[PDB]
């Protein structure tokens, strides 16, 4: 078993419906149970500024999937909770699942690059991860209580 991250955001169709039904979803991933959720957060949105605010969390879910494995579940996951891809990059969208960390594993395929290539930069992820592990420590050793500490982050906010 290895535990993985999952940061989950929406802001389209109801995020608290939206984001109570992934949870659902994502305990029914084989081979996978959900360990902690975090508090949901609702949090201006970043990038592109004219689209509603997100509710962000994550989650720690144990798995034996394979990562590219996991990957195929939170896709599909999010492609049955009506995501449509439009042209506008880092458009609004009713769900969206990205996979911070699969235990201390890098992991470079064509479909899936962990950790997460921004994630040490997005206090609307790293907040919610330290709410349910704050002893989180990276592939390359930083430890995310040191991040935290020291980089300027917005306080979030609770849904
Ligand atoms: N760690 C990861 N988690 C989820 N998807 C990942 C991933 N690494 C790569 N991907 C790939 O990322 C592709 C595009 O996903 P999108 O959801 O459109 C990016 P986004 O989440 O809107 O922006 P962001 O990656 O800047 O957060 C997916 O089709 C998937 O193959
Ligand atoms: N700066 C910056 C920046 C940060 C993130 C992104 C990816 S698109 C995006 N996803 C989210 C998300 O889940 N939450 C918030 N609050 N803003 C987002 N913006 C693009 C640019
Ligand atoms: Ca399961
Ligand atoms: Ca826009
Ligand atoms: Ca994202
Ligand atoms: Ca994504
Ligand atoms: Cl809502
Ligand atoms: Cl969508
Ligand atoms: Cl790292």
């Amino acid at each position: 078993m290895t535990v993985a991250y999952i940061a989950i955001g929406s802001n389209l169709a109801s995020p608290l419906e939206q984001v109570n039904a992934a949870l659902k979803a994502l305990g029914d991933i084989p081979e996978s149970h959900i360990l902690t959720v975090s508090s949901f957060y609702r949090t201006p949105p970043l990038g592109p500024q004219d689209q509603p605010d997100y509710l962000n969390a994550a989650v720690a879910l144990e798995t034996s999937l394979a990562p590219e494995e996991l990957l195929n579940h939170t896709q599909r996951i999010e492609l049955q909770q009506g995501r449509v891809r439009k042209a506008e990059r880092w458009g609004p969208r009713t769900l969206d699942l990205d996979i911070m960390l699969f235990g201390n594993e890098v992991i470079n395929t064509e479909r899936l690059t962990v950790p997460h290539y921004d994630m040490k930069n997005r206090g609307f992820m790293l907040w919610p991860l330290f709410e349910i592990a704050p002893e989180l420590v990276f592939p390359d050793g930083e430890m995310l209580r040191q991040i935290l500490h020291t980089r300027a982050f917005d306080k979030l906010n609770k849904w």
